[PDB]
């Protein structure tokens, strides 16, 4: 395989993401002979712990994934540490130290990611710094990987995004989305592009409606303290939904090239409708959790960390509308929430149905072309087709494809396919600025009439696919949600 | 169910063919309450059977197919029978009378069949007949299905037609084409129609090419005396693959009607190309089966019956061309042979490759939509996606539906199909004359080039998919087979 010589910078290298998803996925991409030897990473955070120290935490990290010994202690030659506060401009000079050192050490020519596994509030200083006591290489490229979440609002992300500016292009700001890294999601441009027959009906004249569906059976649980100021909205809607829903609503690229991709998606994201009040209330409904069947699915009420008198949406669905030519007058429906009748996360072409009378007492009914992305990769095309009854009628028949074993075990992990594109400086499967600052935008109209409680909050039986009100949401245009748990 | 008032009379009642097929179809047709009360079936042929000894012939007929003793009785009360040679003008009142008798006897309102399942060489005379001799009914109905085939040429046809219209209108006219009367073949209409997507799909500028395949494991064996004479290009390329090719090709209708689908059907093969003796060597192969690996599989030219000398065909490819608008350019394959790799009646549709550049090593390939009739029903789709890979690639992959047990063992066998569309007097399931004719001028002139000689015979080893000259006709436009075994 080509070589990937670059250099990477763990801030919060000591951190459970480091050690769950981040040096694992960059084992991987070393085990598939894309790191060799001119690379090195080099950890850090406060805490205190020379090489020795580190090169454990690395050691444990990669334990599940280590079969040939060797070859895990090869890899963690390249490892390096420094203990260092992020808010010290002085103490800067001395991560600067560890990475020419390593730089040395592998022989790699510039080249620099920096990973900020850390708390937002950090972003913005961290970045002044890399350029200010001169962190950033002067040969090869620098790229800054920003951990979620890229802002709580527009205003907030505007400012991030201004402090990031001041050393970074946008093009160099590589923003964490998982759900943009997962394999299954990645098949929309090639099912789209790649199939005259569905290239050609991806517009008004075609759909009927569209649906991205991010279905969780888990609750909070865990952690309701910092969900309980963001719910589903800004938890999945925003980042997750919002980048797919970009994908399938993009207009036709110049090329397949992350530039005009990004650029088809923008030209979607700029006829994206911001909603006021009323809008809000007709086209979005918002719900919480409430007790199943179950003893154990208590309602969100009764989770550790929630007040008793929270308002917050454990659950979300809404229409979408995109001013653009081509989708005028297609819904666009998302949908997600915690506590549902499945794990589900899906898209749902509903085409309009034919107009052609066979004079069957069944007339021709919508097609629906099926991606499921979790939790296992499939592709379904819903169709009309001749029923076994003697009087000629019409009926739906379901054409179907899984993934094999062979593609889930050598589908990479979102993680190392986010880092392993970020050396290979490719943004397709990245969220540009205008992605979301748009997706922000159209939030925060949304949130305002939450804040100001000028919406109701409805209520599910812990275990159903939500309030009865998402049902009603699509009738209205005359549609139902494909899936059904 | 709406009860069906049907009076049917069988000429060659006593042939194999009535006892297989006609006599259990019709059987069937009163187990699911279609024949009630006001039915009656009328047996004949030379040979002289007294009712009783009729009725037992009937009985037996039915016999693999009953399983309550008490209805198989009461169904054969239905039965009546008279000794008569179609060649005795005068014979034919004592016809007339059984007819009438029967007619009283369950109070059938006119609404006659004449089902000739007879040499064809009697079909003119019976015709004549059945009008002078008076046994053509003065209310309701007359309808005459006739048995295949239906000529030999576009001469004998023709001669036939004349015959028939002596005594019959073309739309009183219902000849046998078995393949029609395949639940499979006429989902084609419905996947076309019924699903946008493909009906603005059916034309020049999405589809590549179009194949029909009817293959088959089987060898002569058994009939080779008439095989001789008609080979694969009568014998399946000629009723069978045409007039599937004639679903396939038919323009949109302005209808369901069996009128209006005629027509959308006569607008192609009005259409359809004759070729010359330039134009057969370069358009179609023509072949003969030698050994396969098992000496089981023996050369034709040593099948029972098979002069040695032969130049017969049991193995036929062709393009067919379609001067229509909407099928410029569009090549139609066609092929049928015996002693081929597997048992398939299937139709591919494969659409051209996109033409966007995902600058993957693999660009976009050709979709393909298969419906496969024989020997269990399906229907697959080739699509494009995203190949699970580290760099962005495209790959084929195949979305598939099979008839379930409940759609099998539902299925009606294509004779109660015929029949019962017979009764109903719906003609879409059936070639018009303008069909047939054409479908003779098509293949006559092919035959005449073989008749004289003036064109190859190749050959292929008993168990393959055809002689090499069947990829390379393909090959010649870029195509290839998709169905390869
Ligand atoms: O949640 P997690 O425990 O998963 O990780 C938090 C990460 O942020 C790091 N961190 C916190 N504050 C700073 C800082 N001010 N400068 C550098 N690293 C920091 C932590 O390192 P640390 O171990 O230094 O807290 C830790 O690696
Ligand atoms: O092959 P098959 O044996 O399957 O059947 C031939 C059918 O044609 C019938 N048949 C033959 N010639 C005449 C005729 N000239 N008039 C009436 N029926 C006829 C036979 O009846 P039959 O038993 O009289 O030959 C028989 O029922
Ligand atoms: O469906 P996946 O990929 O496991 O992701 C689900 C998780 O996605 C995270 O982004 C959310 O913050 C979690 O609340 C959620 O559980
Ligand atoms: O494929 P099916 O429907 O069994 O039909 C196959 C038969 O069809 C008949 O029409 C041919 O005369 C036979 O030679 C052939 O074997
Ligand atoms: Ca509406
Ligand atoms: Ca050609």
């Amino acid at each position: 395989v080509s070589e990937i010589k670059t250099l990477v910078t763990f801030f919060g290298g000591t951190g459970d993401l480091a050690k769950r998803k981040l040096y694992p996925s960059v084992f991987n991409l070393y085990k598939k002979g894309y790191l060799q030897k001119h690379f090195a990473i080099v950890g850090t955070a406060r805490q205190a712990l020379n090489d020795d120290e580190f090169k454990q935490l690395v050691r444990d990290s990669i334990k599940d994934f280590t079969d040939d010994q060797a070859q895990a202690e090869a890899f963690i030659e390249h490892f390096s540490y420094r203990a260092h506060d992020v808010t010290d401009a002085a103490s800067y000079a001395v991560l600067k130290e560890a990475i020419e050192e390593a730089a040395d050490k592998f022989d790699i020519d510039g080249n620099r990611i920096f990973y900020m596994s850390v708390a937002p509030r950090f972003f913005g200083t961290i970045a002044k710094y890399l350029k200010s006591e001169g962190l950033l290489a002067d040969t090869g490229y620098n790229r800054l990987m920003i951990e979620k979440p890229f802002g709580t609002s527009y205003d907030t992300a505007a400012e991030l995004q201004n402090d990031l500016e001041n050393a970074f292009d946008d093009n160099q700001l590589f923003r964490i989305n998982h759900y943009l890294g997962k394999e299954m999601v990645q098949n929309i441009a090639a099912l789209r592009f790649g199939n005259p027959i569905f290239d050609a009906a991806w517009n008004k004249d075609y759909i009927k409606n569209v649906q991205v569906t991010l279905s969780e059976v888990l609750g909070v649980e865990e952690r309701a303290g910092y969900y309980d100021t963001a719910g589903a909205l800004l938890d999945m809607i925003q980042n997750h939904t919002m980048q797919i829903v970009g994908w399938l609503a993009m207009e036709k690229p110049e090329s397949f090239t992350d530039k005009d991709i990004r650029a088809a998606k923008n030209a979607a994201f700029n006829a994206l409708k911001i909603y006021d009040e009323a809008e809000v209330n007709k086209y979005f409904v918002r719900a919480q959790y409430g007790a199943g069947d179950s003893a154990d699915f208590k309602p969100y009420l009764e989770e550790l960390d929630v007040p008793a008198d929270s308002k917050n949406n454990t659950f979300i669905a809404g229409e979408l509308q995109f001013d653009l030519p081509r989708w005028e007058g297609v819904p666009f429906y998302v949908r997600s929430g915690k506590r549902l009748a499945a794990k589900q996360t899906r898209v749902d072409i509903v085409f309009k149905a034919g107009t052609f009378n066979f004079g069957s007492e069944q007339e021709a009914q919508e097609a629906v072309l099926s991606i499921i992305i979790d939790p296992k990769g499939a592709i379904e095309l819903k169709l009309n087709a001749k029923s076994v009854e003697d009087a000629f009628n019409t009926r739906t028949i379901d054409l179907g494809w899984t993934v094999s074993d062979e593609d889930k075990k050598n589908t990479p992990e979102p993680y190392e396919r986010m880092i392993h594109d970020t050396m290979n400086g490719d943004g397709s499967n990245f969220a540009d600025w205008n992605g979301v600052s748009i997706a922000w935008k159209f939030v925060d109209a949304i949130s305002a009439v939450y804040t100001a409680d000028k919406a109701p909050l409805e209520t599910y039986k812990s275990g159903s696919m939500g309030p009865e009100a998402s049902d009603k949401l699509l009738a209205a245009n005359g549609d139902a949600w494909v899936f059904k748990g």
